[PDB]
């Protein structure tokens, strides 16, 4: 475990993470897809051998000895909201089975369902809840990764607030 467990948030490329592992915002096909799922898959392809998975789990690939924790969100597009919110916390919570398996110290994680998968809509604090309650009871340092500079605001004053 971490020496003094933490929440941080980065604007920065996930594919570029400075932690022991990094969970995809997958699609559940393992298909190389868009968004964080492209850039992951240009940096770590041998990790989507066999990385298909249906909605609401998580499954790891190894890319030599660095573990690729494929997470499948909903698309709210296709699901209702009661049913979206369900397999969304579902997803995360497989998240931090996988985490605590493994034994890292730190893992890089990208809001779910927050991007193509929202339906049009701003889940910024539904996906960040969703990501605490599941993350709350392991010990790796987590560090959030986003790409808009007033979400990184919104994420770090979350974390500051419970601090
Ligand atoms: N600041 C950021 C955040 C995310 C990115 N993803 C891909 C490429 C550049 C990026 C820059
Ligand atoms: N957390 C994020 C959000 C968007 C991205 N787009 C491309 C690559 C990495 C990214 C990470
Ligand atoms: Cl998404
Ligand atoms: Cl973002």
């Amino acid at each position: 475990g971490a020496m003094a467990p933490s929440y941080r948030v980065k604007r920065m490329d996930i594919a570029k993470n400075d932690e022991e592992c990094v969970v995809n915002a997958a699609n559940p096909r393992g298909l190389p897809g868009d968004g964080v799922c492209k850039a992951v898959y240009k940096k770590w392809p041998e990790s989507f051998k066999n990385s298909a998975t249906p909605v609401g789990t998580a499954k790891t690939v190894m890319c030599g000895t660095y573990p690729v924790i494929h997470a499948v969100g909903p698309n709210f597009s296709n699901y209702t909201e009661s049913e979206g919110d369900r397999e969304l916390a579902a997803a995360y919570r497989e998240v931090a089975k996988e985490v605590t398996r493994l034994g890292v110290n730190s893992v890089a994680i990208p809001l779910l369902s927050t991007g193509v998968y929202s339906g049009g809509k701003d889940r910024l604090t539904q996906s960040l809840n969703h990501l605490f309650t599941a993350m709350d009871s392991t010990d790796a340092d987590v560090v959030i990764y986003c790409r808009d500079k007033e979400w990184e605001k919104k994420i770090s004053e979350a974390i500051q607030m419970r601090t």
